[PDB]
């Protein structure tokens, strides 16, 4: 398949070049994978997701995603514009209210709920957790995130928007979680982004179009945009059979564009996500 004018950083997935337009992958989509966006909420109603999205838990008076950061990932996950996996399954999980922050306790709680609640779902290709949240280093949050992916769930998170090592940040320097660093459309690191050893991956997360609420969309910038493009590209490889939600960490850093990045600083990675797919 091929989705021309795409937002630039799907088209970066599907590219070993900077600079195309056009989004290329294996029309399977991620058909009969999920995906849990732990963050603000998702809008389902919005026709992007084509009843492909729900809302399966909230810690705060509604399920509404009333922030719209939430929205933003699940839409560069799965929506069908905007989306990496344009057929998964999306789950929000609203650990943030909406302002956009979060007590440590509720966060661990929707994780843990994560890796209860895939048992409850369908999703026979498997399951991956894209986490666009983070604050300062907590062995708690870390060990919920180890959790999560024991439990067999491939958790994508975001390194953090401090130009810092993400080895303070939590659950960003969780070793056994893919923790995802943001580039720019001139494959630089995205100058908020942090870098450090625990870094897996870089994905797109400066100037992100995808869904907002209200049916719209927008713009934004962060790695927590860059986190659903990894998390989506897993889903999408695990319904093509090429990966486990154990193995596509190390799966997508072996298939990574290698050594194309700036502003690395020595000791961080330099790979970018990239879905191999040839027409
Ligand atoms: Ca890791």
């Amino acid at each position: 398949a091929a989705q021309t004018n795409a937002p630039w950083g799907l088209a970066r997935i599907s590219s070993t070049s900077p600079g195309t337009s056009t989004y290329y992958y294996d029309e399977s989509a991620g058909q009969g994978s999920c995906v849990y966006v732990i963050d603000t909420g998702i809008e389902a109603s919005h026709p992007e997701f084509e009843g492909r999205a729900q809302m399966v838990k909230t810690y705060y008076y509604s399920s509404r995603d009333g922030n719209g950061h939430g929205t933003h990932c699940a839409g560069t996950v799965g929506s069908r514009t905007y989306g990496v996996a344009k057929k998964t399954q999306l789950f929000g999980v609203k650990v943030l209210d909406d302002n956009g922050s979060g007590q440590y306790s509720t966060i661990i709680a929707g994780m843990d709920f994560v890796a209860s609640d895939k048992n409850n779902r369908n999703c026979p290709k498997g399951v991956v957790a894209s986490l666009s949240l983070g604050g300062g280093y907590s062995s708690s949050v870390n060990s919920a995130a180890a959790r999560l992916q024991s439990s067999g769930v491939m958790v994508a998170v975001a390194a953090g928007n401090n130009n810092a090592d993400a080895r303070n940040y939590s659950p960003a320097s969780e070793p056994s979680v893919c923790t995802v660093g943001a580039s720019d459309r001139y494959d630089r690191r995205s100058s908020f982004s942090n870098y450090g050893s625990v870094l897996d991956i870089f994905g797109p997360g400066t100037d992100i179009l995808s869904t907002w609420i209200g049916g719209s969309t927008r713009s934004i910038s962060g790695t927590s945009m860059a986190t659903p493009h990894v998390a989506g590209l897993a889903a999408y490889l695990m319904t093509l059979g090429k990966t486990t939600a154990a193995s596509a960490c190390r799966y997508i850093a072996d298939t990574a564009n290698k050594g194309d990045l700036s502003n690395i600083p020595f000791g961080t990675v330099n790979l970018l996500a990239y879905n191999n797919y040839q027409a």
